[PDB]
């Protein structure tokens, strides 16, 4: 113990196998091919009757930016207040302007539905004009946490950006790398940034049960219909036993 | 008279497509990947916006549709959650590993949707005998199924949704699905003899985003561009569909 | 019979499997991730020596449109002159101006190069914004052949336009349809166009032979598989194509 | 040699840029969103009347494994042989067996015909089952450079085994890291390696020129439409990268 660790999940088999390997909190995510939106109410309800260790919710309503629209802010609203009632134990979310400046006014407005369960700010900080203002402003609006590949391609790659960012931080707001953590890649992660807590997506594939295939058929847009990605409670565990070996 | 349909992804879209003239809105998350169940709440603003049957989406991700104990019961508990919340159709799909239907389950979802109208989506095209896979829908109540025919697209699988609209008899509504355009859409129709049809119309539009950053990955071709559901693509589609009478 | 099948292929293998499928004429298109670019010299050397049909060679220094800059048609017409010297049997190419106009001075300047050589123009023709002006153009320019998908997301998509452009053409030029077809769409290609030759990829996925894998690295999808011109999907074409 | 820098390029405008920035040398590549395939001999040429620094040039028949069946090594030697005849200032190419291990014989060959030009083992040799062993018989067998990264997702990811490398290489092999080199990440690449060499793309996408454009029409792969876009090697990306190089020591 000393560090936490963080899962993004989009089933009950990857929630499960997430809390079996070692992790200490799962955000709950849909569409991860895209960086994660809103989960439906039923994911949690069953993962909640299916799990012990808190089920933080993820709250963005579509890929792309983080500039939404009176629409789009009204769907995160209500989408707060469900995931509060089905059991979320936390939320995730981020807002940006056009000038790539974390937005207040709405941080306000989101955050005021939130309370009392903890917020993280997610990877719309990566996508900020000047990360070191934002975080200023992410800790006086009081968002517990930040999830962040130091506004660039990866945690590693970015890494000189979260170590500073921990340094400013000094304990107030927990900076969370994010992007592209793998075994191969934690201890440097760690080690380099003073990071606690980390956030990581230790999924496989794994091929579809189906006999019968139909090459002929593309249902999502434009590589298989018959692969599955599932948190792999292996590579959950030996995350947790580099962690554990670090202290 | 046609019924034309559209997946829709956001309050934005379901209000451009009823606004274009569609009659029936799917409510999708996931579209990228076919369609994945959709929060709770886009569904209650939505259903505030909108004056159209909204037909929910019942699939827990992307992929096969040979779902776990642990994935039916995240269906089941997703579909009394879109009755709660105002849903006036369900859509969905199980297929055994043989590429057959799976009745048991089908059933046992059916019975949780009732009274609503169920569609059997593009699961369909997946199967490994359609003809007898129309029957066991047919036996089993489904009031539609989405499909393209087995193929890439409703224009490539048109031979065998017409074969399926001359089984069904009127007792299903075969509704046509995949790639349909304002291009095709004649076509389709006056090729399959098909009512009803499921469309996109999406046009994809640029972020507001003055301040932008290439070198994050969300995850995709970018982060800083938008589809959403197209008023003048619905309209147009519409017109055509009034041309053919 | 009456029906000329042209593959576009990679590798000898292909190449080879093409033939001996029943194709009348191969396409070397690097590249065909990207829509074909023009292949090495060395794949048309080896192609050559191991097949009897035609080999008729793709002219494309990149991906993305058709509207070349100097240094690239300075290319286009090194290539053109290298395929002639290692025995292509034909070239393959298409330039557009910036308004969707075929690009007439160019096109005479690239073609007086490839002469005496059949020139085909592929797919750029697609992203005209008058086909029946282009293919007037393209007549009275001298190509023997155009592909095209109608301008559309597929041969199937566009087979409206191609109908029209093969009445157009009286003859005069060989409109060949090209995006997108197989063995469930031939026939109907075919009969609702009234073309005589046509342009597929017969091509299926093979796993790599890589015993180890490291699933950590890419390459610039997956960096274990290959897709090769098919024998027996060529086959199936054929017989379709014989049957009509 | 000094901090040398290699980008690869597609086209004479990505050569000449990539000259014009301070690269010191180029591979000439076709097909870069596959990882580099053999290009046309018409580039080379024309690229070899536009550029004074060395141009190397990628002998690899298709992407995938580098696992080569007898008709493709054929294609390779043809293309080595095309390639020295047009003026190729060295060779890189690199060939595997199913078990991970270089594969000794297929490059003693493909060496036999390159001659006398340099070649560099290309980034197959990430995809190698044991990378040190790799090395040793890649130093057997004569090639002047390897380039990799570290065996993983990129050159910063795989740092500390091209460090190690490096360390064994003990200057009789050029150990060159490549995968993703940027200007915001070369000098932790340089100062956490102790490499000399390094590879590295600097290409930035430009809109088409196109007017009028035409949505409905995908030329290739699977609907991955573009489509007018272009990448082409940036004047200011490659300068950029060059002062951080000098800057170093």
């Amino acid at each position: 113990n000393g560090f936490l660790m963080e899962v993004c999940v989009d089933s009950v088999e990857s929630a499960v196998n997430a809390e079996r390997g070692g992790a200490d909190r799962i955000e709950l995510c849909s569409g991860l091919s895209e960086g994660g939106t809103t989960p439906s109410m039923g994911v949690l309800q069953v993962v909640k009757q299916s799990v012990q260790i808190p089920v933080f919710v993820m709250i963005r309503p579509r890929g792309g930016d983080f500039l939404y629209s009176d629409r789009e802010i009204e769907v995160m609203k209500a989408d707060i207040r469900l995931a509060k009632l089905y059991g979320a134990d936390g939320l995730v979310f981020g807002a940006l302007t056009e000038d790539g400046h974390i937005d207040k006014e709405l941080c306000m407005s989101l955050m005021a539905i939130c309370r009392p369960l903890p917020v993280t700010f997610h990877r719309a900080f990566d996508m900020v004009h000047d990360p070191m203002a934002a975080l200023e402003t992410l800790l006086t609006l009081g968002f517990e946490r930040v999830l962040t590949s130091g506004c660039d391609s990866s945690a590693l790659e970015g890494l000189p950006l979260i170590k500073r960012l921990i340094e400013q931080a000094k304990g107030r707001i927990v900076v969370m790398p994010g992007g592209g953590i793998t075994d191969r890649n934690l201890q440097r992660i760690l080690e380099g940034s003073g990071a606690t807590e980390f956030h990581c997506s230790a999924r496989s594939t794994r091929d579809s049960g189906m006999k019968f295939r139909n090459s002929s058929v593309a249902m999502g847009a434009s590589c298989s219909e018959y692969s599955l990605k599932v948190t792999d409670v292996t590579k959950v565990r030996t995350l947790n036993a580099i962690a554990k070996n670090i202290l």
